């Protein structure tokens, strides 16, 4: 019996948690009370397995007992079988489901309800996170759950909560966005490019922060790693926790092996060993490394090793350049090789391959400063405009860039493109490229994810497409939509009403984004200038009518005086 297996290695408190989220994630539209139904009916089950490894259908695989037990709530997915079955739910996760945004009850209901039943509160929790984020890391939404708890034990026993909740709640929600994020790249990467690509991803990274370590030792650290990711990707939950606790022992049990800042982590409880070991800092670098261009690139075998075992010696290129440059960012790392390999593809198989591949560094200069330069740039930028005018700035060079995409994505994928700002400006040089570029990495996937839902921009789709490395300079190379025909004036699309007033002070300037992305797309051709002159406007459009007298029309009049002052300039 499998479901036996599982549930001996993890439990029965974590084993429900693991099955809920599976539930929530495939049917996100269904309701709490069924999924716990659902939950208990196959916890109960998997009971029964345990004892009687030959019960009822102890025999069958978790994809068949899950899928036949939601098939009784939901259908075209559940007319079909085993494979083919399964593999429909995972196509049918929505990135960007309708669900109702989520507000939280004022401090003392949430105690109440919290102290009264702590089981529900939970499970509560990790539901409307698991059908929100479809593709959260598994493991990592235990980790939080635990973590949430903590927040309101401690909070609701305090003398203001108000006061100790509500901030521990915003750094979970953010964080639990970013974790999301990061998780949604790695399943991309795996499902539409391979796991090739993962493995590259994972050599470079793990080379980058286990310094120290043997190649075949990060060989086989990437080999476990891709197969959790490979299973809390394709929806096996309970395996991914699994798979994803025995790397976590290894690791600890190998920690001189592998890094000395793996301590902390290992003297500490599981959920929190597995989320400290995956952010643990880089190790420190190995005195006395050889020159890459020894082996690389004077060496004159290097043909012959490239012949007899293309996969190994790349990636072992891989794992030197990325353990001695912690400065570089995972995709640039990736470029590198992907220009080493098409050097030693051409070069070897000339007359003199020595004399062809001896300058292969020379082609490495124009990709190393392309990041450096952009990043120089526009730190230089976000210092002197602050976050929000850099915001602005970055919505106005989207929408120029690929005018068609739904203005709720823009506004979304520009925001969070200019806190890139705010994460990673502050280092120092020697950190900025590892957290600036693999953070619009994270960022870009998000609008590729997106925008594959509904496609409108062959632009997004090309840049998205072609290569998972080259994405932020495909973007980055974009400049205007020439064949673009600008869109013609909607009166509900800009009249502002008095329920802006009501909106939270960043609700506002959303609204306000929101509408300068509508101009923009109505404007391709305007500049910087005028939309900047425009914007000043709006605000005051605010300012007036929310403070006016019982004025629910001033919406209609203020508003009316600004269209007219909109459609002049
Ligand atoms: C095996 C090395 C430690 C490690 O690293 C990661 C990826 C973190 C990242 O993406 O940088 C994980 C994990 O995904 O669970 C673990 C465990
Ligand atoms: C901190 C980096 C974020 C960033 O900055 C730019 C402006 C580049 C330019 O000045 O051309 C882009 C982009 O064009 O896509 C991105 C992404």
């Amino acid at each position: 019996s499998e479901v036996a297996h599982r549930f001996k290695d993890l439990g029965e408190e974590n084993f429900k948690a693991l099955v809920l989220i599976a539930f929530a994630q495939y049917l996100q539209q269904c309701p709490f009370e069924d999924h716990v139904k659902l939950v208990n009916e196959v916890t109960e089950f998997a009971k029964t397995c345990v004892a009687d490894e030959s019960a009822e259908n102890c025999d069958k695989s978790l994809h068949t007992l899950f899928g036949d037990k939601l098939c009784t709530v939901a259908a075209d997915c559940c007319a079909k079988q085993e494979p083919e079955r399964n593999e429909c739910f995972l196509q049918h996760k929505d990135d960007n489901p309708n669900l109702p945004r989520l507000v939280r009850p004022e401090v003392d209901v949430m105690c109440t309800a919290f102290h009264d039943n702590e089981e529900t509160f939970l499970k509560k929790y990790l539901y409307e996170i698991a059908r929100r984020h479809p593709y959260f890391y598994a493991p990592e939404l235990l980790f939080f759950a635990k973590r949430y708890k903590a927040a309101f034990t401690e909070c609701c026993q305090a003398a203001d909560k108000a006061a100790c909740l509500l901030p521990k709640l915003d750094e979970l929600r953010d964080e639990g966005k970013a974790s999301s994020a990061k998780q949604r790249l790695k399943c991309a990467s795996l499902q539409k490019f391979g796991e090739r690509a993962f493995k590259a991803w994972a050599v470079a990274r793990l080379s980058q922060r286990f310094p120290k370590a043997e190649f075949a030792e990060v060989s086989k650290l990437v080999t476990d790693l891709t197969k959790v990711h490979t299973e809390c990707c394709h929806g096996d939950l309970l395996e991914c926790a699994d798979d994803r606790a025995d790397l976590a022992k290894y690791i600890c049990e190998n920690q001189d092996s592998i890094s000395s800042k793996l301590k902390e982590c290992c003297e500490k409880p599981l959920l929190e060993k597995s989320h400290c070991i995956a952010e643990v800092e880089n190790d420190e670098m190995p005195a006395d490394l050889p020159s890459l261009a020894a082996d690389f690139v004077e060496s004159k075998d290097v043909c012959k090793n490239y012949a007899e075992a293309k996969d190994v010696f790349l990636g072992m290129f891989l794992y030197e350049y990325a353990r001695r440059h912690p400065d570089y960012s995972v995709v640039l790392l990736l470029r590198l090789a992907k220009t080493y390999e098409t050097t030693l593809e051409k070069c070897c198989a000339a007359a003199d391959p020595h004399e062809c591949y001896a300058k292969v560094f020379d082609e490495f200069k124009p990709l190393v400063e392309e990041p450096q330069n952009l990043i120089k740039q526009n730190c230089e930028l976000f210092e002197q405009l602050g976050e929000y005018k850099f915001q602005n700035a970055l919505l106005v060079r989207y929408t120029k860039k690929v005018p068609q995409v739904s203005t709720p994505t823009l506004v979304e994928v520009s925001r969070n493109l200019g806190k890139v700002g705010s994460k990673c400006c502050k280092h120092p040089e020697a950190k900025r490229m590892p957290c600036a570029e693999d953070y619009l990495s994270v960022v870009l996937n998000q609008l590729c994810v997106l925008h594959e839902k509904t496609p409108v921009s062959d632009r997004v789709t090309k840049c998205c497409t072609e290569s998972l490395v080259n994405r932020r300079p495909c973007f980055s190379a974009l400049e205007v939509d020439e064949t673009y025909v600008p869109k013609e004036f909607n009166a509900e699309t800009f009249t502002f009403h008095a329920d802006i007033c009501t909106l939270s002070e960043k609700e506002r300037q959303i609204k306000k984004q929101t509408a300068l992305v509508e101009l923009v797309k109505h404007k391709p051709k305007a500049t910087k200038e005028q939309l900047k002159a425009v914007m000043d406007d709006f605000a005051a459009f605010v300012e007036k009518c929310c403070k006016a007298d019982d004025k629910e029309t001033c919406f209609a009049e203020e508003g009316k005086k600004l269209v007219a002052a909109s459609q002049a300039a």
